[PDB]
């Protein structure tokens, strides 16, 4: 049961990890060639989020972002929203989004990752379920949604694993450094 002193700290971490999303929207997406999906920065935050605030804060830090894009504000990568933006191409990568927090958060604490050395570790689970979670289901939506064989959306998101591997790499590195003061342990707990 947190104290006021903790629950300030939480609103104010939760509250710039929101925020950080959204800045992060403001680069532009990359357009590729065969699939109207771009390469953008904006999934990294995600990414963090879970292995800063844990399964529950970090869960509602993604929320409140993708909560912004749902009634129209314009915090996705490239300045888009709006809640019919999400049943588009990209709509299965950002369902995909509200849950990795969560599963990220919840094997971190459940392994006992986080009061370890083990920042390999950190990164295989930052990689399934930020990276292949997250673009397998986005994969699948998007055959359905644009009328593509699944194949063929399966293996035009290889285009995404390079740059998805970095963001995942930086996310462990920064983390790993933000947490170890202080200061973080209150969420894996
Ligand atoms: C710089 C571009 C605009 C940035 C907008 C930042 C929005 C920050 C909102 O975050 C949310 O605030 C809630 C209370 O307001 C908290 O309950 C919640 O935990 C937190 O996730
Ligand atoms: C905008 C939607 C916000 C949803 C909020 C997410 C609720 C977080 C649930 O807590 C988690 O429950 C798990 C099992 O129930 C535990 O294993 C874990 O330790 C705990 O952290
Ligand atoms: C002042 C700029 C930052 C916030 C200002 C309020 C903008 C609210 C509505 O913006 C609109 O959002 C749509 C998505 O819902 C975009 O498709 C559209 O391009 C954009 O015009
Ligand atoms: O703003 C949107 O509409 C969501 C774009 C989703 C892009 C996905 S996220 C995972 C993969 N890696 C990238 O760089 N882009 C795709």
């Amino acid at each position: 049961a947190m104290t006021n002193n903790q629950k300030v700290k939480t609103l104010t971490y939760s509250a710039f990890m929101t925020a950080f999303i959204i800045i992060l929207g403001f680069l532009p997406g990359i357009p590729i060639g065969f699939i109207p999906v771009p390469i953008i920065l904006q999934n990294m935050g995600i990414m963090m989020a879970g292995g800063l605030l844990g399964p529950k804060y970090g869960t509602i830090s993604v929320g409140a972002f993708l909560a912004l894009a749902l009634i129209g504000l314009p915090v996705l990568t490239g300045g888009n929203g709006g809640a019919a933006s999400f049943l588009g191409p990209s709509g299965g990568y950002r369902i995909a989004w509200l849950f990795t927090p969560f599963l990220i958060g919840f094997f971190l604490k459940k392994l006992k990752i986080t009061t370890s050395q083990n920042w390999f570790g950190e990164l295989i689970i930052v990689l399934l379920f930020g990276v292949i979670f997250v673009d397998f289901v986005g994969a699948i939506w998007l055959s359905f949604q644009s009328n593509i064989p699944l194949l063929t959306s399966l293996i035009s998101n290889l285009v995404f694993i390079p740059g998805d591997c970095i963001k995942a790499i930086l996310t462990v590195v920064i983390v790993r450094r933000l947490r170890k003061q202080g200061g973080f342990e209150l969420y894996f707990r």
